[PDB]
């Protein structure tokens, strides 16, 4: 048993209002109150995030952690605020966006957000069965949080499966995925393999709340899992009893128009 499997044992055992305390305490959080009403009201012309994932990948980028451009796959794009933020960097000449869709997950969001014209969403699409095609960056931000640290394990394998798949058909591609549950067993031992073969590393981005163990794996960044999995899960162990409030900061705005 790992640390992580401590914290989401402790984390299971938060009455609702600890749970509500925990999981913001300290955390960097968008404002979304305008953005969530425009996208209520079916505004198509706006550029306000459609997400909270849009300010996670731009701080990857603009941490220099992820290299985002040329031919961009976004596998589990859901609402899409990955695939905006994509397709509004210039060195980016276009965006396949692919989700499942369906009963309880979240479809394209149509917006006019800058670039949208180079982003092609395909709904209804399972990526785990889908071949791969060429790429230049392979971003995916699957993994469904539950409380079962065991399922969360074994869907994380299941996005590092992919992301092997993706690699052997474009093994010079830049790649991101979220790792919903870093400190399995099975997880570890898959992400040993990715990193040989591919180099790479995960890093914690400020916006993941602290209910979830989520980091971000990126073939830009370097360091030894283990050791950046523990790191994190001794931090997240620390926070419970915080309660301190999250940091309210403006939600990205990326302008609108057509590239
Ligand atoms: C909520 S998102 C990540 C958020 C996104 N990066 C953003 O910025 O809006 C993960 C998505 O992957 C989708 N998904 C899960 N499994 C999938 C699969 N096997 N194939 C395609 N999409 C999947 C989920 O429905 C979910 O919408």
């Amino acid at each position: 048993m790992t640390l992580g499997d401590l914290w989401k044992r402790r984390l299971n055992n938060c009455t609702k209002e600890e749970f509500f305390a925990y999981r913001r305490t300290g955390i960097l959080e968008t404002e979304r109150d305008k953005a969530r009403e425009l996208l209520r009201k079916g505004e198509t012309n706006m550029g306000l995030a459609v997400s909270r994932g849009t300010a996670k990948l731009a701080w990857l980028e603009e941490r220099g952690y992820v290299n985002l451009k040329g031919e961009v796959v976004d596998l589990g794009c859901g609402r899409g605020g990955w695939s905006y933020y994509a397709a509004s960097r210039p060195a980016v000449m276009g965006v396949k966006a692919y989700t499942i869709g369906g009963k309880g997950h979240e479809a394209p969001k149509m917006v006019t957000s800058l670039g949208w014209n180079l982003i092609k969403f395909r709904a209804g699409m399972d990526v785990f069965t889908m071949q791969p095609h060429r790429a230049d960056t392979v971003m995916c931000d699957i993994g469904e949080s539950s409380p079962d640290a065991a399922i969360e394990g074994e869907r994380t394998r299941k996005v590092i499966l992919l992301m092997e798949q993706w690699k052997n058909r474009n093994p010079s591609a830049s790649c991101v995925f979220k790792v919903l549950a870093p400190y399995r067993p099975e997880v570890i031992e898959a992400l040993h393999r990715f990193q040989l073969q591919w180099g790479g590393g995960l890093v914690r981005t400020p916006f993941s709340r602290n209910s979830t163990h989520e980091m971000y794996y990126s073939t830009a960044i370097s360091g030894n899992i283990v050791n950046s999995v523990n790191v994190q899960s001794r931090k997240l162990l620390a926070r419970f009893g915080d309660q301190r409030g999250p940091i309210r900061v403006p939600e990205m705005d990326l302008g609108v128009g057509t590239r």
